[PDB]
């Protein structure tokens, strides 16, 4: 029944601040490396893949460049942890981690950006 | 690696027929049943999930309940066909195959209906 568990659905941040959103696996043991892969997407866009122990940036969207990363440590905790430094309003969205270590499940989280008057990102 | 492929991402379906959607994943040799894990989803709503080498429609979007079926036979193949059935105006959207079999991957398919009249405006109307 592996399951993806996510403590929240909805992220209220502050536009300019960091922001860290979690997904959940089952970790008894250590944790068997290259056995595990972790795919954060927000949209249609690519912000983290994890796979043979490793992180792969090569299928990276433009925008997340240089302002996300994976928490690796948490890993062996089951803890997919995405870290987005300097929230854009561009950063509002449906974000979806999938994570692979034995089972296979996902989760959708919505994120929602309070901005101070952003005539910026209109236009 | 591991990629699934789709012969076609996009269909273009009458009103009232069926549908079968198909993504290809890797089977080289005999299939391992218990390592497949295949999720069809339409927007954010589940149509299938099938774990433990059966379908598992307990999260089963309202919309899809007695029309989607995955065709079983065809995993031996490496080929998780989605078959909906009297497809409707609502079933017009982006689908995702989301398959781990080893490695893990999706794509997307647009869906796309064409109807009469008479069914659009009913549609329309509600
Ligand atoms: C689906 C899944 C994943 C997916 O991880 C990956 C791994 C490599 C990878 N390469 C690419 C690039 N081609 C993508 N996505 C690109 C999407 C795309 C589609 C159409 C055209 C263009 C691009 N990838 C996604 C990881 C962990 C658990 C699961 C899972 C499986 C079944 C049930 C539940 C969860």
């Amino acid at each position: 029944a592996f399951t993806v568990t996510v403590p929240k659905d909805l992220y209220v941040v502050e536009y300019g601040s960091n922001m860290t959103i979690e997904c959940k696996f089952p970790v008894e043991k250590q944790l068997d490396l290259a056995a595990l892969i972790v795919y954060w997407e927000m949209e249609d866009k690519n912000i983290i893949q994890f796979v043979h122990g490793e992180e792969d940036l090569k299928v990276q969207h433009s925008s997340y460049r240089q302002r996300a990363r994976l928490l690796k440590d948490q890993l062996s905790l089951g803890n997919a942890a995405l870290q987005i430094t300097d929230v854009k309003l561009q950063d509002a969205g449906v974000y979806r981690c999938m994570i692979s270590y034995g089972g296979a499940d996902y989760k959708r989280i919505t994120v929602k950006v309070n901005a101070p008057y952003a005539a910026a990102l209109e236009h």
